[PDB]
Formats: C-alpha cells, sequence, structure tokens
C-alpha cells in the first residue's frame, strides 16, 4: 500500500497553507496523531528544538535524518535570512518527499538536502561543501550511529567550541552509549530535556551537548 511518507505529503498539500511553515508543521502533527504514529508527532520535541534555535541563532546547522522534512521545516523556519541547514538523508525517496515538503513551505532556499549516508557525507563537508565548522547538529538518524558520527564529526574538525549538538530519542528507543560518552566527556557540557511520546505514554528525551573543544593532546 501507500507509504507513510507519501501520505504525509499528500495531507500537507491538501490541508496546509503554502509558504506558512507553522501550518505545515501543524498539518503533519494533526495527521500523524490521527494515525497514532507516535514517533512522527513532533510538537513536544519541537518546543525544545525551537528554544535551542532561538537561544543560539546558528548560521549553519547539520541535520542527520530528514524523513519527510518535519524537523527541517521546524528548524529552517526559525533560521535567519542567509543561514543554512544541511540535511543528510540516506533514503532517496525520503529525500524526495522532504524536498517537496520544503518547496511547499517556501523554505527550500535555506536547506540543502544531501542524499547519502551520514558516515559517507560527513568527511566530504569540508572540501566538497566548503564547511568550516558547524554551529549546530541535530541527530535524528540511525540510533547506533549517534556516537560514531559524533566521533567522526570531531575527527573531521567540523565541531568548534560552542557547537551545539541536539540529539532526539535518547531514551526511547535510546542512545545510551552516546549519552554515556557526551555526559562523561570534558569535551561536552550536557543538558537533558524530557519529551513525551503519545500512545506508548512514555517520557522520551533529547540531549543537548555543547562541544567545548578537544581534550588535551596529552
Ligand atoms: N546513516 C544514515 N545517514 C543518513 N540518514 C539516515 C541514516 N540512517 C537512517 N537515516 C534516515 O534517518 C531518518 C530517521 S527519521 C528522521 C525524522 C525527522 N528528523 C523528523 O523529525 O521528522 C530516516 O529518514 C532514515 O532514512
Ligand atoms: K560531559
Amino acid at each position: 500500500g501507500d507509504t507513510k511518507e507519501q501520505r504525509i505529503l499528500r495531507y500537507v498539500q491538501q490541508n496546509a497553507k503554502p509558504g506558512d511553515p507553522q501550518s505545515v508543521l501543524e498539518a503533519i502533527d494533526t495527521y500523524c496523531t490521527q494515525k497514532e504514529w507516535a514517533m512522527n508527532v513532533g510538537d513536544a520535541k519541537g518546543q525544545i528544538m525551537d528554544a535551542v534555535i532561538r537561544e543560539y541563532s546558528p548560521s549553519l546547522v547539520l541535520e542527520l535524518g530528514a524523513y519527510c522534512g518535519y524537523s527541517a521545516v521546524r528548524m529552517a523556519r526559525l533560521l535567519q535570512p542567509g543561514a543554512r541547514l544541511l540535511t543528510m538523508e540516506i533514503n532517496p525517496d525520503c529525500a524526495a518527499i522532504t524536498q517537496q515538503m520544503l518547496n511547499f513551505a517556501g523554505l527550500q532556499d535555506k536547506v540543502t538536502i544531501l542524499n547519502g549516508a551520514s558516515q559517507d557525507l560527513i568527511p566530504q563537508l569540508k572540501k566538497k561543501y566548503d564547511v568550516d565548522t558547524l554551529d549546530m547538529v541535530f541527530l535524528d538518524h540511525w540510533k547506533d550511529r549517534y556516537l560514531p558520527d559524533t566521533l567522526l564529526l570531531e575527527k573531521c574538525g567540523l565541531l568548534r567550541k560552542g557547537t551545539v549538538l541536539l540529539a532526539d530519542n535518547v531514551i526511547v528507543p535510546g542512545t545510551p552509549d552516546f549519552l554515556a560518552y557526551v555526559r562523561g566527556s570534558s569535551s561536552f557540557e550536557c543538558t537533558h530535556y524530557s519529551s513525551y511520546l503519545e500512545y506508548m505514554k512514555v517520557v522520551d528525551g533529547l540531549e543537548k551537548a555543547i562541544y567545548q573543544g578537544p581534550s588535551s593532546p596529552d
């Protein structure tokens, strides 16, 4: 049958208002709530995401995992003129839906969808995409890659003192190794935010981990 993804875009195109990102977000959440797709209702985590963007005003954000574009719309709508969101998405069909979602929102010029695996694309950011360092990273892709890709971002020199990592679903289904690393490391200052998931009626969470610069070479 029809994929969740194509149905979410259909619902937006039929119910939301073009060039009104808030209406796009609300339509996605309304539809996903009706379908009882707990991991696709974004308003609770969105409150936390919005507060991060508003506080830190990042000029260059990297997102890992786009899906249908909800979080890309959520973040891009709060970015300044001339700021940039890069979003990495391994599934071309999801990249395609995300692109269409952004076009409907009117936010396509602020976002570049990078089609590929994070582990393959991250080492290309410096030279192929002319990145210095990222201001913010939103981790929302394959859970077992949160820690490896954080280490990869570090090694490739893409983090600076002050870079804000924000990781979703750190409790459900969980990213315990990622949490133990950033919480235990002097290179990250961490804050935890509770975020409810409907139907499962569980308190998931997001972790904010602000990079402090590398550990001493000695
Ligand atoms: N290694 C990887 N690199 C890039 N994208 C990946 C990946 N592993 C999984 N993904 C993608 O990560 C996504 C997770 S769902 C992302 C949800 C989205 N951030 C939102 O808030 O709506 C899926 O679309 C999946 O295809
Ligand atoms: K720490």
